[PDB]
């Protein structure tokens, strides 16, 4: 028993196993299946005239099954549309914001199988797995304009949704991932196939990157960093010892240069005196990046994220200024 969804653009057709699985509380594969049809609905406008015309119950499969057959036959109609004179739709573009959240989230749940199993970490320790939400990543995309002269890395990648995300959003020349525990990284190769996989099923394109186990400590990650023009760092749980070795690391970066983290790597009120030369706010913006309305952690204040900006002006300036009366 099964139910099936063609791809709007020819790919090999989802198949779904009946009964369909759940995934969490409140994900399950009967929403997937609707939500994906109210997607291609949405890229595919002829699609969702052809589909207006209709109720459904999520625990029967014959109810389920007539809505898969109904799209199905609408997407029938609409390749037979394109071989007549209509146009296809747009060949391979990117995804809008919506229709990547669900991608994205489709992605985690055929891949993380087990989600329970990636809170087996140590605890107090820089192995602290967190999640960086769909939103805050969008409004890094926003902020943080990206061209094909930029190489991004995300420092401690998890599953590798972060890369995933801006990988489908612009345009670097290519997007890296590197995490270190087997869990997320075992789990970020599937994250990787699946990826790859849903997007050829919408048609969407993505620039290139690459989901890599290492360390970002080793001594090849020290030129990597260097060569690197943005880098997100979700280092909340470091701790000064992790976050001392970064601040090496990026000491090398090239002006203008680009980092985004969740704790900052130079006080904000940042003074260039006598006896802080030595230190990484010498060469360096940083800014808090504007709250996302309605957002609160545990902490009960706004998540907070952070823009670090390589400037080497700001200390060309303070030698400038010690031949000044
Ligand atoms: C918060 N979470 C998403 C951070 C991830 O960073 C991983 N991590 C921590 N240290 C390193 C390291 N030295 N090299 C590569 N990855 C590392 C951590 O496993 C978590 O999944």
């Amino acid at each position: 028993l099964e139910l099936r969804l063609k791809s709007p653009v020819g790919a090999e057709p989802a198949v779904y196993p009946w009964p369909l699985p759940v995934y969490d509380k409140h994900h399950d594969a009967a929403h997937e299946i609707i939500e994906t049809i109210r997607w291609v609905c949405e890229e595919i406008p002829d699609l969702k005239l052809a589909m207006e015309n209709y109720d459904y119950d999520t625990k029967s499969f014959e109810s389920m099954q007539r809505l898969c057959d109904k799209y199905n036959r609408a997407i029938d109609s609409i390749h037979q549309l394109w071989k007549g004179t209509t146009q296809p739709m747009k060949l391979n573009t990117r995804p809008s914001t919506g229709l990547l959240r669900h991608i994205l989230q489709q992605v985690y749940n055929h891949s993380v199988t087990d989600p329970e199993k990636l809170n087996n970490y140590e605890p107090f320790s820089p192995e602290v797995y967190g999640e960086t939400s769909f939103d805050l990543v969008a409004q890094m995309i926003d902020e943080i304009k990206m061209t094909d002269d930029d190489l991004f890395v995300d420092l401690g990648s998890g599953v590798g949704q972060v890369v995933l995300q801006v990988a489908a959003a612009t345009n670097c020349k290519h997007h890296y991932g590197v995490e270190k525990a087997d869990i997320p990284a075992k789990y970020a190769e599937t994250m990787d196939r699946e990826f790859r996989k849903w997007m050829k099923w919408y048609g969407k394109k993505h620039a290139e990157y690459t989901l890599e186990r290492g360390d970002f400590l080793s001594e090849e990650w020290r030129e990597r960093i260097a060569n690197t023009s943005v880098i997100f760092v979700n280092n909340f749980a470091f701790g000064p010892e992790v976050d001392h070795q970064l601040k090496e690391r990026f000491a090398n970066m090239k002006e203008g240069g680009r980092i985004v983290s969740s704790k900052p790597f130079a006080p904000l009120n940042f003074r260039i005196n006598s006896r802080n030369l030595s230190d990484i706010g010498t060469i360096m913006r940083v800014v808090e990046l504007s709250p996302l309305k309605g957002s609160v952690s545990w902490t009960g204040k706004p998540v907070s994220y952070y823009l670090h900006t390589i400037d080497r002006t700001i200390l060309e300036n303070y030698f400038s200024s010690l031949k000044n009366p």
